[PDB]
């Protein structure tokens, strides 16, 4: 697993990392109306997805293999899309926070900080993007905000269930919601 | 006081941030050969030479305000090329570890963290190519690389310590990280 950082992949002025944006763009052109999309099990193993995220057109590929590319990339990064002082901080607040536009806010403010490249934060929004066009075609799709949080906070979040983590993942399906 | 974090000014393939580079390639072009390059101050202020860390071509300015601006802009990185993780854990080495070699080796681990981006090694790699040229006309411009290590060690650790044979041995690294790049 060589995938570089996220930070190490691509930096201000571009919007994303190079292979995410050619995944993305490969998996809206073939998925869109896909009513398994992202909930299909792998046909091909990591280490063949792996091979992928290295070398080349995508969209020669198989749509449901390039979706397990996709969680296959977050799972790599070496640090997550979130990182784990964020998910820590915002899962040491929950019996006491309840409020989730404070969380919302206070997702923002973490991952904006100066210790943290603005990298995953661009990375996260790009993220919210695409998530937010799949919930478009929904009534196709069947991906609405909240079962789009439930298949990817894990693996943005990067955890394995309190009233905490149901926090963290409802952040996310409003975040999707409010594009 | 606002120059973005170095992991945010550039990304690989790239090999060091696009301002270091318009720094580093004037300063070459205008003050190789000259014998008090880094050791005078110029006019400007930290004002003024921040200013120029925004705009024109360098090449338009005095050597010796590019020279103070190189310093300024190694000062104001929000962390510094060799973060306070690295420095923390090589000040912490006993007197056994008596070895350079040793403290480079623990150097490159550390700084090759998967904590701390790509980006920090390769300026350091970049700034030490930098050094290694200077000390290469150093017949007409002075500088050797002990010198080198002495005058921009504090620059790159930014690290209040007390003199030891701790920080010897960082200048001493430095020093022979310059020597061995060609």
């Amino acid at each position: 697993s060589t995938l570089p950082d996220l930070a190490e992949q691509f930096a201000p002025p571009d919007v994303a990392p190079p292979l995410l944006i050619k995944l993305v763009e490969a998996i809206e052109k073939k998925g869109l109306e896909c009513s398994t999309l992202y909930r299909t099990q792998s046909s091909s193993n990591p280490a063949e997805l792996r091979q992928l995220l290295d070398c080349l057109d995508l969209e020669m590929f198989d749509v449901h293999v390039l979706a397990d590319a996709f969680k296959r990339y977050l799972l790599d990064l070496p640090n997550p899309v979130i990182p784990v002082a964020v998910s820590s901080e915002l899962i040491s607040l929950a019996p006491e926070v309840q409020s989730s536009e404070e969380y919302i806010q206070l997702l923002k403010k973490l991952i904006e900080s100066p210790s943290i490249p603005h990298q995953y934060w661009l990375t996260l929004q790009y993220l919210l993007k695409h998530f937010f066009k799949l919930s478009q075609t929904s009534s196709k799709n069947l991906l609405n905000a909240r079962v789009l949080s439930e298949l990817f906070s894990p693996l943005l979040f990067r955890f394995p269930s309190s009233e905490n983590t149901e926090h963290l993942i409802k952040i996310i399906e409003i975040l999707i919601s409010t594009e």
